[PDB]
């Protein structure tokens, strides 16, 4: 219930900084009714700039203002059946590079990404980087040889990594991995927390 | 802006959840050509519960793709002058309970919510008990005897607070003011933070 | 170097509230030049429980006062060859339940704990429980079918997982898993984070 | 308690990371019965150092080993008393700058330091600047005219304050007060949280 959220949301927050929906309304160019409906849920129809725009005159943010994304869990738990796992070909200027069998998600952590990560490509030198990105990820090596390189894509360092082996690669530091040269291809287990 | 936020964030948590304009337009049923505008600013008339359905089916919250409040400081910093403060007359039970005064915020800061209080009833046995509320409050006695009560609205701690005297009460604790009996009013800095 | 933190972070946090040297040493029963002489990292020496008093004079928390655990990253990664992986044997009542392959761990993220699980036994009914742990955990059937089971110890729900399916356990949610019966031995990977 | 926090937490931490007295106390090069006795409530006597390598066998912090401040509320509350605060001439450059009456303060919130500000000086040519200070804090012109300046130290934003405004200043950004010229002297609300 976004509407609800936001109704309950709103009512706190303009209580919270001493408004009046009169008060408030005005700050918008709205009639107090209006204000008034939101707090009902009624606000489903706005827009994200107009949103935007009441968070502003609330000194606030739209996200302190909506809802959290909700429980999924089944009594704390949720399970990904092997064969349901969304799959995504990954293409580094149209090689394929990774292949994505995504695993089991939830909105109580969304920050949480837990991926079997497919890879393809086994030239360490036709290794494609990936900038860094948000939050820290969990290797373990699945199958075969990873070639793992992280740092600076220009000289970056490496190791090549045997099955079994596990890494952690801190929040936005530059990585990139394919299989040791000629083996083919090697699998590994990413973990986005 | 409130859509260029949007925009980077989508772009961002799309990337994050392994997908693509095509993969993502599907769960939300919409045209994947319409996706990638979103990606690109065209997002500004996005309704309430059309930001519900794309947070879910990237099982995040609205929250994580909508951007921070943002940034109202003068190289860190911001003034407020005194006839220049929000005013806001209270009223519980029909009576000219409280007057709100309302001092500087700042979108860096949205739990931060300072307070003038002018205490206009002088009768503690007429005082009104909020249910308590989020965020701990620090105030200060500004001037003349303020009679506090705080715990159980039947059976609650009394306090008579001389001018000068400073207090903290925690999120969630519910409270009354008044000036002490036959003092006639009182007043108070209340920072909510 | 935990007094280098000490004596940086007891200096801030003394100014932070206002005191001097002889302020301080006062409430603690100390010299001036004690407290001044811990300012150069010459505390070492000092006990749990004294810590826990200078903490409660400053109104903060041992930890506040304390410096981060340190980093241990190699330019933003840690390896962990699989020979060089912990083991640890684990009997509920004597009955050798799991086996531990602890994998990579991190001071930038302690709450990060990753498990290679041994499921030695394979009774459902004789499955024991545990009362469920602080922060979540993130599971993967690597061998064999598992057999969770969670909730509530006296009637738990359950789910009988193939080799492939993944799972999200919530912080504090009680679980316990064997081999499906008769199958033997299962294995699966544990994330704590 | 000190000891009594440590006790479960080394117990929690010993447990997560998947150790046991055996084996942690091998690490550490310390008896496996030592250990035991930690976990008990022994603990007390240990030296900062001592618990600095503990931690760091543990990978994590001692603030994480450590309990939190304790709880130092009367049902959520705490007052303090006006001839009850602690007094602290300040000094900058030899000068009877400031002086810090010291306002009430809770274990609950480490951060909240509230204070009242004698502003000694009225020649803002002759103010100190200090190099700015972690956490935001919340002023307030309780009485005179506040001359403020902020920002590079050789060319900083000034800002004369009435008596009751009200003004914010972002944690890190340096400043300094005085009287504004030649009104002898002023004083504010300063708090830092
Ligand atoms: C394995 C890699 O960590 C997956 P990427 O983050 O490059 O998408
Ligand atoms: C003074 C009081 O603390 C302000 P209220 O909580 O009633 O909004
Ligand atoms: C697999 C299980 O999650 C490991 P436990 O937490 O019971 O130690
Ligand atoms: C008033 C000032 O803000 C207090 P200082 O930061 O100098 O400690
Ligand atoms: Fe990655
Ligand atoms: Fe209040
Ligand atoms: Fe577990
Ligand atoms: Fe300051």
């Amino acid at each position: 219930t976004a509407s609800t959220g936001f109704a309950e949301l709103l009512k706190d927050r303009r209580e919270q900084v001493k408004m009046d929906h009169a008060a408030l309304a005005s700050l918008l160019g709205e009639t107090p009714e209006t204000v008034a409906a939101w707090e009902n849920g009624e606000g489903g129809e706005l827009t994200l700039t107009q949103l935007g725009r009441i968070a502003h005159v609330l000194g606030t943010s739209i996200g302190a203002l909506t809802p959290p994304a909700g429980n999924d869990l089944d009594d704390g738990v949720i399970i990904q059946m092997p064969d349901e796992r969304p799959i995504l070909k990954g293409v580094r200027d149209n090689v394929d590079y990774y292949v994505y069998n995504c695993l089991v998600r939830t909105k109580r952590a969304p920050s949480l990404v837990p991926l079997v990560v497919d890879v393809l490509t086994d030239n360490p030198d036709d290794a494609k980087f990936n900038s860094g990105h948000a939050g820290n990820e969990f290797l373990f090596v699945l199958e075969g040889e990873i070639h793992m390189k992280w740092g600076d894509k220009e000289n970056p360092k490496e190791a090549l990594l045997p099955t079994g082996a596990s890494m952690f690669v801190e929040e936005h530091v530059p990585h990139a991995f394919t299989a040791a040269k000629g083996t083919g291809s090697a699998k590994l287990i990413a973990v986005n927390f």
